């Protein structure tokens, strides 16, 4: 669909069978989700943004559904104030910025 | 144009007569630019990012060209890693997310 930016581009995502609200963030290299449990091994990682760095846990090969579209990729879990769907997954659903 | 997200959506912007690279950031409510000189008085503003909050200087009615599209709006200047073009300006250039 076509999402306007008058409001934050929040969409519903399905991950781990859980429905969550996440932000489609073209400014995010990675996908960062709030603290949650994911299966498998993870690697510690520091990701920076506005305000500095936060420590997150990196999970690879994670399946996420974004507006019906399935996508696979790395997901970072940590104390982020909002769920962020970064470019690593936006590319997988054919998301493009247009004007 | 149509921008894919396999790489950061960096574009050249023109502000204060200078060229700078900035990120088309749908995850940003506001436009935040790296430390620079702008005219007029500024007002304080606290903005939150993934790593916490930062104090920024808010300048209003600032002329900024984004990929040839002239925009005039609020710009925040502060300790940001990269120049961020947020929704306040993305909407002025008719930018939308599509997939
Ligand atoms: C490599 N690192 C990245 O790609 C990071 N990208 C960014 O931080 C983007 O910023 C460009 C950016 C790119 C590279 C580096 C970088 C780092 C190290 S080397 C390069 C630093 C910054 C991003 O889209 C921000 O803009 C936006 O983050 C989402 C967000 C939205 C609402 C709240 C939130 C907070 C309180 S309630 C909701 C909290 C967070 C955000 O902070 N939005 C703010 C906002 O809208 N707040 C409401 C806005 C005022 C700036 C990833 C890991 C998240």
């Amino acid at each position: 669909p076509q999402i306007t930016l008058w409001q934050r581009p929040l969409v519903t995502i399905k991950i781990g069978g859980q429905l969550k609200e996440a932000l489609l963030d073209t400014g995010a290299d990675d996908t960062v989700l709030e603290e949650m449990s994911l299966p498998g091994r993870w690697k510690p990682k520091m990701i920076g943004g506005i305000g500095g760095f936060i420590k997150v846990r990196q999970y690879d090969q994670i399946l996420i559904e974004i507006c019906g579209h399935k996508a696979i990729g790395t997901v970072l879990v940590g104390p982020t104030p909002v769920n962020i769907i970064g470019r690593n997954l936006l590319t997988q659903i054919g998301c493009t910025l247009n004007f």
